[PDB]
């Protein structure tokens, strides 16, 4: 069902996190961490201490497609063999890790991104509440994932 995914996206904030490969995104779906530069790391903290959930959704430049995404569990702390400067390493728990292609969103507008579609923006724009949370719905249900212990960390 899409009922616990709703009650862990209620209130959430939401951030477009690009990466320049596929590898990056592998290594962060399987060690459950991210890393990114110190401008979005301080907006990553800030927004961490400031919402029940923040939410970030993953893509690969030019693939054409989101790779999934996943939740803050902590704020970044300070290895990774990373194919690249960077901050410190954010825990995070992948809510989906299923790809959604970029065809699909093209009804999705981001207001704090002069309404263009959500695919566009820099590593790091964060995506209006509503934008965000009807993203996170088109994505395909990952059968893997449990949402349960997701929820005991809010």
């Amino acid at each position: 069902g899409t009922s616990k995914l709703k009650y862990v996206l209620q209130d959430a904030r939401f951030f477009l996190i690009k990466s320049n490969n596929h590898e990056n995104v592998s290594l962060a779906k399987a060690k459950g961490v991210w890393s990114t530069l110190p401008v979005n790391e301080k907006k990553l903290n800030l927004a961490f201490r400031s919402a029940r959930s923040v939410i970030l959704i993953f893509s690969v430049r030019e693939s054409g497609k989101f790779q999934g995404f996943a939740r803050l569990s902590s704020e970044s702390h300070h290895p990774i063999h990373w194919v690249l400067m960077l901050g410190g390493v954010f825990k995070i728990d992948w809510i989906c890790r299923r790809e959604l292609p970029f065809t699909k969103s093209a009804h999705l507008t981001n207001p704090w991104n002069e309404h263009k579609p959500v695919k566009i923006g820099r590593d790091g724009q964060e995506i209006e509440l509503e934008c965000g949370t009807q993203l996170c719905l088109l994505f395909p249900p990952d059968e893997s994932i449990d949402l349960y212990q997701v929820i005991h960390k809010m």
